[PDB]
């Protein structure tokens, strides 16, 4: 699995992908049977497809701004979390503060990413 370090680099190169809305790019981070549960709670999704698709409606349609608020909390297992801020519009500008928890494969891939976020951590 990737080292601490390495986890760190990988989480804020996710980041940077969702400011830029990378989909592809995004999309490659992820293992090819990897699940998204996005807000943590809800469903998983599964798979590159339906995670492109997840991505392609929650950051397609306009401006996009994303940012780390804190340092990335990388294990020695392999996972990690980050604490960070996205921007967008729905449907004035908002805010999203969401927390990541990943977990990457022996590949460096992401095999799955819980979002821990509720209305409560919306703003207007």
């Amino acid at each position: 699995l990737p080292t601490a370090q390495e986890v760190q680099g990988l989480m804020a190169r996710y980041i940077e992908l969702v400011d830029v809305g990378d989909i592809e790019a995004i999309v490659q981070m992820y293992a090819d049977d990897a699940t998204v549960e996005d807000p943590f709670g809800q469903p998983p999704i599964h798979g590159r497809e339906q995670i492109a698709a997840f991505y392609r409606q929650g950051l397609g349609g306009g401006k996009v701004r994303a940012c780390l608020t804190g340092p990335v909390r990388a294990s020695h297992n392999g996972c990690g979390a980050m604490p960070f801020r996205v921007e967008m519009v729905w449907n004035q500008p908002c805010a999203l503060d969401v927390i990541d928890v990943a977990r990457f494969d022996e590949h460096g891939r992401i095999q799955t990413m819980q979002a821990y976020w509720s209305e409560v951590n919306l703003s207007v």
